[PDB]
């Protein structure tokens, strides 16, 4: 797939800096192309030195075996900030169980009645109008010239 070859064309003198520098990426497992050539100018042809200028601390060998050089083969990212954590709203009530409304239906009527009534009820009006007619003599005995 990624054959480390193809077709070489001269460039022998350059083959030196290539290998030496290439190495720097191998021993210390460094991945900086700029800091490397820099480690060379200071090493003056010294490997463990150019290496030292890069790690200048510790260093092993089985760390990261030159596997690739593109998408860092990133075999995983990591948990970011955190979850969303939405609102846990789910209480209240859509209906609110309000059956007292009808209690208003009848109630309201209880009004149209206590307002349509006449406090009386016995309807003594009949006995009245009557006693009146007679007052003037309701009917008539000896009709007039009319």
């Amino acid at each position: 797939m990624t054959v480390e070859q193809n077709v070489l064309q001269q460039s022998a003198a350059q083959k030196h800096q290539q290998t030496f520098l290439n190495q720097l990426r191998e021993i210390t497992g460094i991945n900086d192309t700029q800091i490397l050539q820099q480690a060379l100018k200071d090493s003056n042809g010294n490997l463990e030195l150019a290496v030292a200028f890069l790690t200048a601390k510790n260093a092993k060998t089985p760390q990261q075996e030159e596997t690739t050089y593109y998408q860092t083969a990133l075999p995983g990212n990591d948990r970011y900030i955190s979850v969303g954590s939405q609102a846990d709203t789910n209480v209240i009530d859509l209906t609110g169980d309000d059956k007292d409304d009808l209690q208003r239906a009848i109630a309201l009527s209880l009004a149209e009645s206590n307002r349509a009534f006449r406090e009386t009820g016995i309807t003594d009006e009949e006995q009245a109008i009557s006693r009146v007619l007679e007052a003037s003599i309701a009917e008539n005995k000896a009709c007039l010239k009319r």
